[PDB]
């Protein structure tokens, strides 16, 4: 028998904006929405997790221990008892997780890098139906679990995560990551009062809609295509959540965003505004240099991304 595994996720961006969950405990998205995954050019923003034997059961984030109280990680420990039982000799498994570059805590990359950990223990499961599990951790775990561009298909009781373009296909593009000081809405938040909307039920549908429309760009390699899209995703996002109170782009996120509206007559960008106070601009890979060293940032500070690929996992130790 083994002793511990670790496995390694990247954080995600979504690309048609997912808001709405079926069910506070196994998280359901309440429609189709699609995401990519990023990191920097190093690979260095990311989740780094372990689990191993215990004498009993914890829960780590960047050291801190958690009570885990509503049993959202243990859940997922209890349900694959037998892969650890097979591969450590016991049902008991402790989770410690590192985040890099990303706020500490529980996270897509978090959940994603479980489900890593889980198949490097036994790469016969079905990971589609491992993400299924991962989504009472994080709703938009298979981002991070299959990487890319994806799509993941949603009705609100069955949902499915698609892989659309590898994160090769993205190799002239970057992300220059503009992040403002403002206090964010808490996802669930956002989740809890985007349903309330009369203009819900035609977002749900506009958003499946968005995705078919991504799925086709893809066939031809249209990534200008992809990104123009998602910025009016964006806005129509946006647009439903500041009619239910909740206002995500704030003065300086909106200045910078006008500013990026007269550039673009210059050479081409597209902005993506997900749930925090983040304004993620996509560019071509011979202007990203000189987006990212403008001078107005507003008060944000700049990070430069990129595409990258799935969750993985190290050989157990
Ligand atoms: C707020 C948001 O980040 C919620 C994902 O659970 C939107 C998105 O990325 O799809």
């Amino acid at each position: 028998t083994y002793r511990s595994i670790g496995s390694t996720a990247y954080p995600t961006i979504g690309v048609v904006l997912l808001g709405g969950i079926a069910n506070p405990v196994t998280r359901t998205p309440l429609h189709t929405s699609a995401g990519i995954a990023y990191s920097d050019s190093c690979g260095s923003i990311r989740s780094e997790t372990r689990i191993y034997a215990d004498e009993a059961t914890h829960i780590y984030f960047n050291g801190t221990e958690s009570t885990d109280d509503n049993r959202s990680v243990r859940r997922v420990l209890d349900r694959y008892s037998s892969v650890f039982e097979e591969a450590f000799g016991t049902k008991t498994v402790s989770y410690s997780s590192q985040n890099f570059g990303i706020l500490s805590g529980s996270s897509d990359a978090g959940a994603a890098s479980i489900g890593a950990a889980i198949l490097g223990l036994k790469p016969d499961l079905d990971p589609h139906d491992v993400e299924n599990d991962l989504r009472a951790v994080s709703e938009s775990a298979g981002r991070s679990l299959f990487g890319g561009l994806t799509i993941t298909w949603s009705d609100g009781f069955h949902a499915y995560t698609e892989k659309i373009l590898d994160p090769e296909a993205f190799s002239g593009y970057s992300i220059v990551a503009f992040a403002f000081d403002y206090q964010r809405n808490p996802s669930d938040v956002i989740h809890q009062n985007i349903v309330r909307s009369d203009l819900y039920p035609a977002r749900k549908k506009h958003a499946d809609e968005h995705a078919h429309m991504i799925k086709e760009y893809a066939k031809t390699n249209d990534i200008k295509g992809i990104f123009d899209l998602a910025q009016e995703d964006t806005e129509e996002y946006h647009s439903i959540l500041r009619g239910v109170g909740v206002n995500v782009i704030r003065e300086n996120m909106q200045k910078l965003i006008s500013y990026l509206k007269l550039i673009r007559k210059d050479y081409w960008n597209a902005y993506i505004v997900t749930g925090g106070s983040n304004v993620y601009v996509a560019v071509e890979s011979e202007n990203a240099d000189r987006l990212f060293s403008i001078e107005n940032t507003f008060g944000s500070k700049k990070k430069m991304l990129r595409i990258v690929g799935g969750a993985w996992h190290r050989r157990p130790e």
